[PDB]
Formats: structure tokens, C-alpha cells, sequence
């Protein structure tokens, strides 16, 4: 993502990029918004429009928002243009596009700002070792960038061992972002990756590094033919290992979606959903967890999102967390079944429901 400008209430020129940034914008533009772009029904010309509706489909790579047209009169736009005619916009990666926008929220913010750092829009590391060398990297949304070359029986110890690991090791808490990323790959031909597993956990213990001990479900062991760049590409599109791809990604998530209801069936006390009962834990301030959607929080109800954001801050403020999940996937498609937020408690708060 790239935003040209921005200058309550905002101005926003943007260029999305790719199919995650047409989500990120999906998140934004509200029904009000205006919107001006450039289309031709070299016969280009500047539009303006207020949105009323939204086609969206990030398979198809596919973002319009359908609208009537308004009076421009900076004449920047929409001349020799009937105002109050039906007009459409499809996004495209080419051209950027204003939006004034009038209720750009911190939330919305974030997630504008992040899109924009092509580093912190990556969220898939490798790391590939033939018998000598390894790379650490980077799988970006086209490429895959190296972040460094670092260089019978191999089950046995030795110190050119030990010592290449630990370099591989630092190499990548140098080099790599674990915020960040969701997943990340070890893949050799042979045990290579699998040994570079565990003197990775090994030496985390060393140095009590919880940044990669609390994610041992983001990494994912591989095999593919040779330990150069090449394997990276095997291991992406073979369709076995395909499913535990996503059980990765979402490794935090698919940990989050189990205490809740592992608090929910024991009728614990602990965990519970609907807007009613997360806000009056939300009072005791005894939310460890609150569970959002990301549909729930771009509402078309702009009272109700009010309360929601309010609801987020005031949940961490208060040193419990948050945790957005898509309505895209399951566990987001799941917490959708539960009115899209609920709650995960510190204590059990019994009866929040009477």
C-alpha cells in the first residue's frame, strides 16, 4: 500500500497494491464517503462520488463501490458530469484515489499505516539449508527475498555445527520481525531442518526469548530438494502441507478460539459473547481477552462501532488484549456465529447474563 496524502474526519489519496491491500481499503470507505477517481464512461476523466453500496471478492481480486455522483465545484472533478447520475468504481492497482473520508478512526489507521510498510505486510519467513548453508528469508507477495547467507552422520554433534546454528539462530531474530509474521518455515533436504528446529527452541530457553516461545505453532518443518531458494517454491505449492499452512498462520488465534471455549463448556464463568455481557465485564475490567470481528468493527451501526472502539482501548488499558479476527475464515466465521464479540475473563464473573 502507498498513501500519496492525508489531511473527525480525513483526506486520503492511496494506491492499493495487491489483493490484501483491497481489504484493508474494504475496511475504510464507508457508505457517505466520497470518493474521487479517474475513468472514461485516452477518454480518462476525473469522477467524484458519494458510496452507497460495496462488491467485494479478494479471491477474484475484485473491490466497487457503486454510487451516485455529487457536485465538485473546485472543478477538480465530475465536469461536464451530470450531478446525481449512477456511477461505479473497480479498484485497480494503477491509479490512486482520494477518499474524504468522515469517521477515520485509530483502528483504521493501524491497519492503513501497517499496509504501507512492506515489511510488516509480510508475514511468511523461511529459512532453507542444504548440508552447508542456509538462508534466512523473507516470502514477500511476489518475491522471495534473502535476508542472509549464513555458511555422515549429521545427527551427531560437532563445534562448526553448533556454531552455524546459533548463527542462523541470532541471523534471524536479527533479521526477522516475529510481531509480525504468523508463519514461518524450516525446510531442508534431510534432517537439516528439523535439527535447526529444535536448536532454535534449544537455545530460546538459553536466552528465555518468549518471542519465539510463546509462537512454537508458527513454525512448520519441510522438505524440499535442495536447500537453495528453490525450496521455498516446492514447499508453498505442495498441496500436502497446504491445510497445516493455515493452522499456522493462525497459530494465536486458533489458541485464543480454544480457552474460550474451554472456559464456555465447562459453563465456566470465565468466557461469554453478546455486546451486553462483554461490556459489563468490560466494567469489573476482568477481560483477558476480548474477541472482535473485523465486520463488527466497520458496522454500518457508526453508534454502535463507537462503543466498540471504546471497548478495545478500555479492555487494554486495563492490561487485558484484543484480538480482530476475520469473518473471512473460520474462527472469525465462528465468532460470527456468537454476534461477532465475546470475551475471555481472569476471573469467573457469574450470572453477567441477569
Amino acid at each position: 500500500m502507498k498513501v500519496i496524502s492525508l489531511k473527525g474526519g480525513a483526506v486520503i489519496t492511496l494506491l492499493p497494491e495487491d489483493k490484501e491491500d483491497l481489504f484493508t481499503v474494504y475496511q475504510i470507505v464507508d457508505k457517505d464517503d466520497e470518493l474521487i477517481f479517474k475513468k472514461k464512461f485516452t477518454d480518462l476523466v476525473k469522477l467524484k462520488i458519494k458510496v452507497i453500496s460495496e462488491d467485494f471478492d479478494m479471491k477474484d481480486e475484485y473491490l466497487k463501490y457503486k454510487g451516485v455522483t455529487v457536485t465538485d465545484e473546485s472543478g477538480a472533478s465530475n465536469v461536464d458530469i451530470p450531478v446525481g447520475k449512477y456511477l461505479s468504481f473497480t479498484l485497480d492497482y494503477v491509479y490512486p484515489f482520494t477518499i474524504i473520508k468522515q469517521n477515520f478512526n485509530k483502528f483504521m489507521q493501524k491497519l492503513l499505516n501497517e499496509a504501507c510498510n512492506i515489511e510488516y505486510k509480510s508475514d511468511t519467513a523461511a529459512v532453507v539449508l542444504q548440508e552447508g548453508i542456509a538462508h534466512v528469508c523473507l516470502v514477500t507477495s511476489s518475491s522471495t527475498i534473502l535476508k542472509q547467507k549464513i555458511e555422515t552422520d549429521v545427527l551427531k554433534f560437532d563445534e562448526k555445527t553448533e556454531k552455524f546454528y546459533k548463527a542462523i539462530y541470532s541471523a534471524m531474530k536479527k533479521d526477522l520481525n516475529f510481531d509480525k509474521l504468523k508463519t514461518i518455515i524450516l525446510c531442508s533436504p534431510g534432517f537439516y531442518a528439523k535439527i535447526l528446529m529444535d536448536k532454535i527452541f534449544q537455545y530460546a530457553e538459553e536466552e528465555h526469548n518468549k518471542k519465539i516461545l510463546d509462537n512454537k505453532g508458527m513454525f512448520f518443518i519441510a522438505h524440499c530438494s535442495t536447500g537453495y531458494l528453490q525450496g521455498i517454491n516446492e514447499v508453498l505449492k505442495n498441496p500436502l502441507y497446504a491445510s497445516k499452512l493455515q493452522d499456522t498462520k493462525y497459530s494465536k488465534e486458533i489458541m485464543v478460539m480454544d480457552e474460550f471455549l474451554l472456559h464456555l463448556n465447562k459453563d465456566d464463568d470465565k468466557a461469554w459473547y453478546g455486546e451486553k455481557e462483554v461490556v459489563k465485564a468490560a466494567e469489573y475490567g476482568a477481560i483477558s481477552y476480548l474477541l472482535l470481528t473485523d465486520k463488527v468493527l466497520h458496522s454500518d451501526n457508526i453508534a454502535q462501532r463507537e462503543e466498540y472502539l471504546k471497548l478495545m482501548d478500555s479492555v487494554e488499558s486495563n492490561g487485558g488484549k484484543a484480538l480482530v479476527l476475520s469473518t473471512l475464515h473460520s474462527l472469525g466465521e465462528e465468532l460470527d456465529q456468537l454476534t461477532g464479540i465475546a470475551c475471555i475473563l481472569k476471573y469467573p464473573l457469574p450470572d453477567l447474563d441477569e
